């Protein structure tokens, strides 16, 4: 009946949908949000970030990462939970502080322990740390890096699974989906993880892609093969294949193509446990105020309209 449908069909644990609290108040938007037909799985685009859930120093805010939650559950779908450290969508007081190891080190512990602790078993995932790989698999210079060094990767990851030992914990990156330094960076970060002693579950793969210039199902396989292979699941957790506007019949029809090999390659591999798209509707996708010329990102169209990427999905899933 639907892409969740589909997707459990074959094996794969959802498919899902991000979102946002302001789409939470558009009731034919929240409507299909809530079709477990299409989904069953929710991540919130914005409310579980660090700028959103300690907005002060010690001082936690979760009303909106809640609103999001309760909807996941009143659905019965399954949430992932993003992000707990990351470069982008600091607070003031993170991005200013003048820091040693030690005290950034406690902070950034306290932030994970608490909004862990505060999601305990209302999670499936947590990606742990988002983006911290340069394009060449050079660690990138965030606040973090600077202050605490690559210890700060496996610290965080030991602190999630002390405050909440069942959720899968995942690295979640973008330009980690087709074979490069960048992948290959973020192999040695499952590595490094390990080799420090800490847990992690999963790579989260974001799969942010471009309509014409979309990995080949292949090379898209043989990358999530490359992380399967360490003892550890995948997911593609972000995905949205952007286009080159205008919008025309042909760029949809290589849309769908494009969609139903991302599909297609999750399921041709044991361990990619499940697909998210970043939102689901054009009208949503945060793709046209950062890609300047590019959009209609989704499967749905911002009429909230099947386009022929939903179909491409359905048949990458053998539906
Ligand atoms: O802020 C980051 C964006 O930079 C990231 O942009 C990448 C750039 O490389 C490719 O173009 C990839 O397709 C895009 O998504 O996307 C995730 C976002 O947080
Ligand atoms: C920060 O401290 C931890 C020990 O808590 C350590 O693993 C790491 O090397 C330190 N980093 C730097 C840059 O001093």
């Amino acid at each position: 009946a639907g892409l969740n449908t589909a997707a459990k069909a074959k094996g794969l644990k959802y498919f899902g949908s991000a979102t946002d609290n302001p789409e939470l108040t558009d009731s034919a938007y929240v409507a299909q949000l809530s079709n477990t037909d299409d989904f069953g799985q929710i991540t919130p685009g914005n409310s579980m970030k660090w700028d959103a859930t300690e907005p002060s120093q010690n001082s936690f805010s979760f009303a909106n990462g809640d609103a999001v939650v309760n909807l996941a559950n009143k659905n019965g779908q399954l949430m992932r939970c993003h992000t707990l450290v990351w470069h982008s969508q600091l607070p003031n007081w993170v991005s200013s502080g003048s820091w040693t190891n030690a005290t950034l080190l406690a902070a950034m512990k306290n932030h994970i322990t608490n909004v862990v602790t505060h999601y305990k078993g209302k999670c499936y995932a947590w990606d742990v740390v988002n983006e911290a790989l340069n394009e060449d698999g050079t660690f990138r210079n965030s606040v973090f890096y600077q202050i605490i060094g690559p210890a700060y990767i496996p610290i965080a990851f030991a602190t999630a699974a002390a405050a909440d030992p069942d959720v899968k914990l995942y690295y979640n990156d973008y330009n980690i989906e087709y074979s490069g330094a960048k992948a290959t960076a973020a192999q040695n970060i499952v590595k490094m993880i390990k080799a420090y002693g800490a847990k992690i579950d999963g790579v989260g793969l974001q799969a942010h892609f471009i309509v014409g210039s979309t990995p080949s199902q292949s090379d898209l396989t043989t990358v999530l093969k490359g992380y399967t292979a360490l003892g550890v699941e995948v997911a593609y957790t972000e995905l949205d294949i952007r286009m080159q506007l205008p919008s025309t019949a042909a760029k949809l029809a290589q849309q769908s193509t494009d969609f139903q090999g991302v599909a297609a390659a999750c399921v041709s591999t044991t361990g990619c446990v499940g697909v998210t798209i970043w939102d689901w509707t054009d009208k949503y996708s945060w793709v046209p105020s950062v890609f300047q010329g590019y959009g209609a990102p989704l499967p749905w169209d911002e009429n909230y309209v099947k386009k022929p990427a939903y179909d491409g999905l359905m048949a990458g899933l053998g539906a």
